[PDB]
């Protein structure tokens, strides 16, 4: 399948080169997979989600996304126009308040929630979790991310936006999950992207168009935007049978575009997520 005039990041993940604008993908499109977006919530009524999104958990007085961030990330995973995996099921877990903040104990609870809750959902092709959030190093936050991964969920986490080594942030620094840095449309490391040995992969993260609250759309930047590209890619590849939740991060790194990015510090992988789809 081909989607013309796609957001640059979708085109980038199906291309060997920057500078194109059509997204190419197998029409299975992540059908039969599930992606949990652990964030500020999801505006599931947005037409772009087509009934495939739902809130399943909140830790606040409401499940509504009063911010937009979680809706944007969910849109990059799986919206019809802005998403990588256009037929995945999206599940919202609101661990962040409408200011975008949350206590680590709530974030931990949300991760353990997903590890259990997937047993209440139909995801025959597999389960992914997208965590576009983080803070300073916490062994308890890392352990929760490790448990979620161990339970059979492909965990993708943002590297962080400090232009610093991600070893000092969580859950970015957990080795067993998939830690995602950000790139721009000219194949430069995004100026704010964290780096370091703990990164597994880069995805598009500067000037990413996606869904927003109020039935709208907007372009924003962050490792938060790169992470759902990788989460959606994992769901798509799992539906194709190419990999599994336990192996998807390694598979994505194995099959990534290699050496294309500029300003990658020595010791950080030069790997850009790529679906290897041949139309």
């Amino acid at each position: 399948a081909a989607q013309t005039n796609a957001p640059w990041g979708l085109a980038r993940i199906s291309s060997t080169s920057p500078g194109t604008s059509t997204y190419y993908y197998d029409e299975s499109a992540g059908q039969g997979s599930c992606v949990y977006v652990i964030d500020t919530g999801i505006e599931a009524s947005h037409p772009e989600f087509e009934g495939r999104a739902q809130m399943v958990k909140t830790y606040y007085y409401s499940s509504r996304d009063g911010n937009g961030h979680g809706t944007h990330c969910a849109g990059t995973v799986g919206s019809r126009t802005y998403g990588v995996a256009k037929k995945t099921q999206l599940f919202g877990v609101k661990v962040l308040d409408d200011n975008g903040s949350g206590q680590y104990s709530t974030i931990i609870a949300g991760m353990d929630f997903v590890a259990s809750d997937k047993n209440n959902r139909n995801c025959p092709k597999g389960v992914v979790a997208s965590l576009s959030l983080g803070g300073g190093y916490s062994s308890s936050v890392n352990s929760a991310a490790a448990r979620l991964q161990s339970s059979g969920v492909m965990v993708a986490v943002a590297a962080g936006n400090n232009n610093a080594d991600a070893r000092n942030y969580s859950p970015a620094s957990e080795p067993s999950v998939c830690t995602v840095g950000a790139s721009d449309r000219y194949d430069r490391r995004s100026s704010f992207s964290n780096y370091g040995s703990v990164l597994d992969i880069f995805g598009p993260g500067t000037d990413i168009l996606s869904t927003w609250i109020g039935g709208s759309t907007r372009s924003i930047s962050g490792t938060s935007m790169a992470t759902p590209h990788v989460a959606g890619l994992a769901a798509y590849l799992m539906t194709l049978g190419k990999t599994t939740a336990a192996s998807a991060c390694r598979y994505i790194a194995d099959t990534a575009n290699k050496g294309d990015l500029s300003n990658i510090p020595f010791g950080t992988v030069n790997l850009l997520a790529y679906n290897n789809y041949q139309a």
